[PDB]
């Protein structure tokens, strides 16, 4: 106690330099205003980063809406129509819970978040990347109650590991 998995998402390299903002304004504020610690990496593909985010259950909640508002805000400005999905990464040992009996919770998140989640195909990862990516289409609010839940998920699947 308290869990210690982090959270990782995928963001396209578009809003990247408004979540980190000038001079690293941005980022610096939300791991303050979180106490997260918040890395951004290149990624092996697709045309996104990744983003770790170790802190608390809702730390780590409160930071992914940030960025998800950060997004939003930043695809208004360069005229960006369609919806930005919030893409969760997360590790092949820990998704039992939500793909579990015909995707059961899954599919309740869904419902209690009205999100289309979807996980992306076992076959497609490699050895070099065991982690699944969780596209979570909605919007900001939305997507970010579905990070909650899907994240409370994996890590039942962790903390209940043999």
């Amino acid at each position: 106690k308290p869990c210690d998995l982090p959270l990782r998402l995928l963001v396209p390299t578009q809003f990247v330099g408004a979540i980190i903002g000038k001079e690293g304004a941005t980022i610096r504020n939300i791991t303050k205003q979180t106490q997260s610690k918040i890395d951004v990496h290149r990624k092996e593909n697709a045309a996104e980063k990744s983003i770790t985010i170790l802190s608390t259950p809702e730390g780590t909640s409160a930071a992914c809406k940030s960025i998800l508002e950060i997004m939003h805000k930043e695809a208004q400005d360069i005229k960006f129509t369609e919806e930005i999905p919030l893409k969760i990464l997360a590790h092949n040992n820990f998704v039992g819970r939500l793909i579990g009996d015909d995707g059961r919770n899954l599919k309740k998140i869904e419902q209690d978040t009205d999100t289309k989640i979807t996980i992306s195909p076992l076959q497609e990862l490699t050895l070099y990347n065991p982690e699944r990516t969780i596209t979570v289409k909605g919007n900001v609010e939305t997507c970010a109650k579905a990070e909650e839940e899907i994240m409370k998920k994996i890590r039942e699947s962790y903390e209940n590991d043999i």
